[PDB]
């Protein structure tokens, strides 16, 4: 139920920290940040170390086209799922969704974000952009921990069989806890990363999630 | 900024051989191209550098960056580092995740162009309706570039109305999708072209005869003559 956000820059640093909490967790997502600095390589090099999934969190929001030729890649490059925003519409979201069905992949519709922005734009769309995923025959879904009355509302939309991580624990203040009585897994990255004793960062919430 | 021929290569191929060979092709005609992830994530970041040693062009980013600010502020940095001169936004996730990538660009003297609303049919479901908040935004942030659609010429001149003249904006969707170049330009300074170009036979070709029919609008290269010029435009759609 605990997902590594790994965003840090430098592969070394990203792999010495990610194999000292792999016992607790089993799924890593990674993002633009380690992405961008080391390669699409570091996918297929985390799989190797660690024997982990990958989500690739690139918040896929572009027209079709370039959304379908950016899934292809990433799967290419070993992601077992990838990340993708629902406000470029309906047909952006179903050309990833095409790419991973061909694939044997999966994606996972971002419905709204943890952040304070996601008001200005993103919160009033929320509802419709999770009904069009489940339009879409979306089963995997992200909502944010910062916000457990609307993670609550998403998963009354999306259904209890469909599958919903949430990240904002920790740095953002959301609560392992109540997110978890609607997710079905929490999303940290800072909280563990930036720690002196990653282990123990991780170790301390599982404790929180056993308990 | 101001854009030779006012045409933007969007390379969207997804390997080094063909995407440096196609760009070698049609670099007489431009001084600007759009590198985007289908490139990046074949390649790597490395890509960038690469063009931006071979070529003497302006290298535009576009990562429709959509994070939250921290992340943002990451990506920014890092495609910065690699040498792209400009990064291409989103403004739906709002304006904290957007003031993150203009600190970044004000910190390292690049720029980051705002997407405001999307070429795209799909555009129509929740981007159209938020197009003008984000424009808004855009002016409130002091952001000075920014992307509209060539496939919806009214929608690209309400943009105009909202950013003023002394923005530069710049439109995708002519050619593949449809968008015309003769309509769009009364309003963008500059058209992104992607496969019309790349997905040619001749891409050289392909390039030539997009500058030729931009020379036929008989736009001035003078700023301050396509200024008056894109003013009367505007008053004209708007009256
Ligand atoms: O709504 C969202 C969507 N994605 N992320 C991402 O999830 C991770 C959360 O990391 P953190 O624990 O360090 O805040 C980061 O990679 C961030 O880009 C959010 O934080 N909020
Ligand atoms: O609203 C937008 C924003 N960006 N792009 C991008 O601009 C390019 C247009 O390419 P095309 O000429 O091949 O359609 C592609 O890189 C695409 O991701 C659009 O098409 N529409």
């Amino acid at each position: 139920r605990l997902i590594l956000a790994m965003d840090l820059m430098n592969r070394d640093d990203a792999l010495r920290v990610t194999g000292e909490v792999r016992e607790y967790i089993d799924t890593v997502k990674i993002g633009y940040p380690l992405v961008l600095s080391e390669g699409m390589d570091i996918i297929a090099e985390f799989r190797k170390r660690f024997g982990c999934r990958i989500i690739a969190d690139f918040k896929v929001a572009d027209i079709p086209e370039t959304n379908e030729k950016i899934c292809r890649a990433t799967f290419k490059a070993g992601a077992d799922a990838i990340i993708v925003h629902g406000f470029p519409g309906a047909d952006s979201v179903r050309a990833c969704l095409n790419v991973a069905e061909e694939m044997g992949r999966e994606v996972f519709l971002l419905t709204e974000m943890s952040h304070p922005g996601a008001e200005m734009f993103i919160q009033g769309a929320a509802d419709e952009i999770a009904r069009m995923g489940v339009d879409l025959g979306v089963k995997n879904y992200v909502g944010p921990s910062t916000r457990p009355e609307r993670l609550s509302r998403l998963r009354e939309i999306i259904g209890q069989d469909s599958f919903l991580i949430s990240p904002g624990v920790g740095a953002q203040g959301g609560d392992p806890g109540e997110t978890l009585r609607f997710a079905d897994a929490i999303i940290v990255g800072r909280s563990i990363y930036l720690a002196d004793n990653p282990a123990a960062a991780a170790a301390g919430i599982i404790e929180s999630i056993k308990d």
